[PDB]
């Protein structure tokens, strides 16, 4: 599913995530614009042979099963082809795991480099929540 940015917006509201650990809304939409541009089947592999799924390129390092990424852990405790689904409800309870993991939300390093410090309110601007 490719989400719109209001439409995302409002169902990441809607799973709690709007102020989890002090993060507003508009760092998550950012978030997810830089990641996935919005689409929950976003993948990408990385040179470590580890991947990243969904709006949130959640990593198989840490955070989910994929089979092929040796000596990973599962820490969300799902397959990481739960994070590609049209529902983000396993997207949204992975990502409240990671950011409350001790570095915030620097864990997602396009957070970090294109939504950290910036007007990060402009994501939900004129969206109905
Ligand atoms: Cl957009
Ligand atoms: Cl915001
Ligand atoms: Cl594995
Ligand atoms: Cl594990
Ligand atoms: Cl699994
Ligand atoms: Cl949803
Ligand atoms: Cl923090
Ligand atoms: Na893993």
């Amino acid at each position: 599913k490719v989400f719109g940015r209001c439409e995302l917006a409002a169902a990441m509201k809607r799973h709690g995530l709007d102020n989890y650990r002090g993060y507003s809304l508009g760092n998550w939409v950012c978030a997810a614009k830089f990641e996935s541009n919005f689409n929950t089947q976003a993948t990408n592999r990385n040179t470590d042979g580890s991947t990243d799924y969904g709006i949130l390129q959640i990593n198989s390092r840490w955070w989910c099963n994929d089979g092929r990424t040796p000596g990973s852990r599962n820490l969300c405790n799902i397959p990481c082809s739960a994070l590609l689904s049209s529902d983000i409800t396993a997207s949204v309870n992975c990502a409240k795991k990671i950011v409350s993991d001790g570095n915030g939300m620097n864990a997602w390093v396009a957070w970090r480099n294109r939504c950290k410090g910036t007007d990060v309110q402009a994501w939900i601007r004129g969206c109905r929540l």
